[PDB]
DNA sequence: CAGGTCT
DNA sequence: ACCTGG
């Protein structure tokens, strides 16, 4: 009972519910959904993973958003935790308001959104995003996971221990700019993504400014923080779109792969005009992003992330 | 060859 | 131009 991951149902009184619809937030459809790729469904419906340097339960009601944190003596969430948590998931952004807003100009969009609402972007942390995203490179989700849980294992400190599975928090720079990292990476089967993390820990501490540099892309405008993000290794367009969508609070950000060109080919007859070039390419995807930006507004990123639940079927 | 990144 | 999965 007071060993193993917990549930709601096993002990009722070390969970507190946050006011939550599951029309603002479906956990099944943002938590596996390769936006962070470190959160397992341990049991049914209950989501464990950490967050904010601690380990967390997550599962809901129709209503209400319940969470359990193991941290000595075993408490229900405080306050102050559990904002930590509306902040991951960014619930003063009302689904409801943008859904709407996003339907009234995109009939596309109200026709497919209906069956999948609660779709919304986590506010990740840079370095954990970034080093993910750079492990993502000529890769799958399935081994994405693995080499994220792998590299977190080496590398980041020990929390604490549920079940079998040890918590790790996210290796620090420090910790991924070290001696030899590329060679222990590789050993984990991260191949040549290997030589882009150990060199982008590197580049960011002992080039760029270290951790504040990335932090205080939150601040600067989105274009200034994408161009930032493309001098590191590792590092190109696509992915700086993402962790600028994921982790810098750029929501107007569209990253453009082949799977985007296949939606908007299919689902909006799309044709890039200005560029020259048929397919993908930069001059096109950099259009096509600036249409998804025109059509759905400046939470355009969130918008996208919809169409991409419902097209993962 | 597909679908990203580096210079 | 360069890289690695399917
Ligand atoms: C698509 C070319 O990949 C860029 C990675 O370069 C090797 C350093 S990790
Ligand atoms: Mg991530
Ligand atoms: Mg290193
Ligand atoms: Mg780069
Ligand atoms: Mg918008």
């Amino acid at each position: 009972g007071s060993e193993g991951h917990r549930t709601l149902a096993s002990t009722p009184a070390l969970w507190a519910s946050i006011p939550c619809p599951r029309s603002e937030l479906r956990l099944d459809l943002v938590l596996p959904s390769g936006q962070s790729f470190r959160w397992r469904e341990q049991s049914p419906a209950h989501w464990s993973g950490v967050l904010a340097d601690q380990v967390w339960t997550l599962t809901q009601t129709e209503e209400q958003l319940h969470c359990t944190v193991y941290r000595s003596q075993a408490s229900r969430p405080t306050p102050d935790e559990l904002e930590a948590v509306r902040k991951y998931f960014q619930l003063d952004v009302t689904l409801a308001q943008l859904y709407h807003h996003w339907g009234s100009v995109d009939s596309h969009f109200q026709q497919v959104a209906q069956k999948f609402q609660g779709v919304r972007l986590l506010r990740q942390d840079p370095i954990e995003c970034l080093f993910s995203f750079i492990c993502s490179s000529n890769n799958n989700i399935a081994r994405i996971t693995g080499m994220v849980e792998r590299l977190c294992q080496a590398f980041g400190p020990r929390l604490i221990q549920l079940d079998d599975v040890t918590y790790h928090g996210f290796p620090s720079l420090q910790a991924l700019a070290g001696p030899e990292v590329e060679a222990h990476l590789r050993k984990l089967g991260l191949g040549y993504r290997a030589r882009c993390v150990s060199a982008s820990a590197r580049a960011i501490l002992e080039e760029q400014g270290g951790l504040a540099w990335l932090q205080q892309l939150r601040e600067s405008s989105y274009e200034e923080a994408h161009k930032a993000l493309c001098i590191l290794p590792g590092v190109g367009t696509k992915v700086a779109d993402w962790i600028c969508l994921m982790a810098l609070d750029k929501p107007q950000a569209v990253p453009v792969d082949v799977h985007m060109w296949h939606i908007a080919q299919r689902d909006y007859s799309w044709h890039p005009t200005t560029s020259q070039a048929k397919g993908p390419s930069p001059q096109t995807n950099k259009e096509l992003g600036n249409f998804f930006r025109s059509l759905w507004g400046p939470y355009a990123g969130w918008a996208q992330a919809v169409l991409f639940s419902a097209d993962l079927r």
